[PDB]
């Protein structure tokens, strides 16, 4: 079974309640954070912290190593310019994981990937095309791979109690922050939506 992860982008929203997640449920975690005064002081707290950058193939190498598992929950926080931050990361990681012996891979994207493409709001297409790109890096690297690909991240409280579907049809349009990172686990102790992308949702109300 998956003992040791490493999680990227784990101080961003869904990595903070992630990472926390991970910890209380007893995986040995590692992260690689740009800036470590993002970590939280309360809470549970990772197993290692690597300093560096996911553009940097030797901090990837780094955080990669050893482990069973790798979470990917990258983004580019409030700035939706044109980018490839995530997919060069995700060109990283996968060297990594292969350079180290690892196979196992759940990465978050969007429902957009899901949905009818030509109906992505204007302001998150270069975001989106972004998203489809490190889509392609992970599909194509031929390790186990699972795509989550949320709709709209809310606040509400963790239930474990969301639907997932693989067609990006389901009970709502949103899913909160704290269901998408217990779902991310969920995905390392199935091997039922590897190769698959997978939606998940949840009616709060
Ligand atoms: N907002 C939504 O409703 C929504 C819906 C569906 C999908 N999504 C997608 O879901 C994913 C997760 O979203 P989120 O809101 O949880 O993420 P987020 O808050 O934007 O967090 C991004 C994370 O990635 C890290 N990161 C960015 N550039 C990095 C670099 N060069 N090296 C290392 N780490 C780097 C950030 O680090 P720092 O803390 O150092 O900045 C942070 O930990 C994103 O790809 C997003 O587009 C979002
Ligand atoms: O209308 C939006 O898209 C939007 C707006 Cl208009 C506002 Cl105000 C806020 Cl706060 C957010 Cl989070 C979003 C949003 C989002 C909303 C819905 Br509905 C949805 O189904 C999906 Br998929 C969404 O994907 C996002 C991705 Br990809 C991002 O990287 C960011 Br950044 C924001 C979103």
């Amino acid at each position: 079974a998956v003992k040791k992860i490493a999680i990227f982008g784990a101080t961003g929203q869904t990595g903070l309640t992630t990472l926390a997640q991970a910890v209380q449920a007893g995986y040995e975690v590692t992260v690689l954070v740009r800036d470590s005064s993002r970590l939280p002081s309360e809470g549970p707290r990772p197993a290692h912290v690597v300093v560096g950058d996911v553009l940097q193939a030797a901090d990837v190498d780094k955080t990669v190593a050893g482990q069973d598992a790798v979470i990917v929950l990258l983004g580019t926080r409030n700035d939706l310019s044109p980018t490839t931050v995530m997919s060069e990361g995700a060109r990283n990681i996968v060297a990594a994981m292969k350079a180290h012996g690892v196979d196992k891979v759940v990465a978050c994207t969007s429902a957009f990937l899901l949905w009818d493409p030509t109906k992505v709001p204007p302001r998150l297409q270069a975001v989106t095309d972004d998203h489809i790109r490190m889509h392609k890096v992970l599909r194509e690297s031929g390790l186990k791979y699972v795509a989550v690909m949320p709709p709209h991240i809310g606040d509400q409280p963790l239930t474990g109690a969301y639907t997932v579907t693989l067609d990006g049809r389901g009970p709502s349009r949103v899913i909160s922050k704290h269901d998408l990172g217990h779902f991310m686990l969920r995905c390392l102790t199935t091997d039922e939506y590897d190769g698959h992308s997978t939606y998940p949702s949840h009616q709060y109300q």
